[PDB]
């Protein structure tokens, strides 16, 4: 799985420790082993949410498989409560698109997962 | 929605109001409220359009629903024509991928848009 | 087609030409006319893999068509040699997303390419 975060929070603001923290929790979200989650946190960027620019977060998890609708309710009560918690930024200014990837279409190791 | 342009044209190039000209004007086009629209511009990037590094964008537009044939034909001569205006862009160095997000697939405020 | 490299590699180990290289070689490999292929790189994130901060990268590659198992096979083959020799990335810290886009929701030039 890969999931990214773009913010306006600037990059003092994101604590030490903050992408292992992803990292385990979406190992244990997804029920994917920690070796093939992938996180990404981009701080201090220009963006504005709703029209305004307090903290806010635009972000995406591709996974293959286990995207649906109670699993992607789950990811989000989980990820609003991380960023929320560890960066101050308002659970309704996160957007987060989930993308079920299929294997073939995921390139790793000079192949795909097919 | 979810507006996002990359560009390698500098930051000092990017005209204070454009965050908030493009919220109104996609508010416009979408028909969706100003509160539901999120914008991120990123300048000063690494990227290349037919091998050539004069300026370039490459955009992507998240919508639920509000997405097809004709109007995404009306959005990208909206949004080629901001982008030539305010940031010196030729629409033929522009490209805009559209995506149609099933609401069970976007994360927003602990939950889903389902 | 749209070849997307966000990397924790620094700015200053991305060399000179890498952006023409990768231009050069997608036009081979899709087949799609030199004109058509827009690149970006993205140095300096702040980002993991298996939960280590060590080399790697998260890509995308976006195109109209020449999309499938075989070739995105043979586009990761590619793609992962470059990163190997040109940024010292293992392949195996190495993610790509495939994504076959329809016409119809890809703008350029102040239309689609329906």
């Amino acid at each position: 799985p890969m999931f990214i975060v773009n913010t306006n929070v600037p990059r003092a603001s994101v604590p030490d420790g903050f992408l292992s923290e992803l990292t385990q929790q979406l190992a244990q979200a997804t029920g994917k082993p920690p070796q093939y989650i992938a996180v990404h946190v981009v701080p201090d960027q220009l963006m504005a949410f709703g029209g305004s620019s307090e903290p806010c977060a635009l972000c995406s998890l591709h996974s293959i498989g286990k995207i649906g609708g109670a699993q992607n309710r789950s990811y989000s009560k989980l990820l609003c409560g991380l960023l929320a918690e560890r960066l101050r930024i308002s659970p309704d200014r996160v957007y987060i698109n989930y993308h079920d990837m299929n294997a073939a279409n995921v390139g790793w190791n000079n192949s795909t997962f097919a």
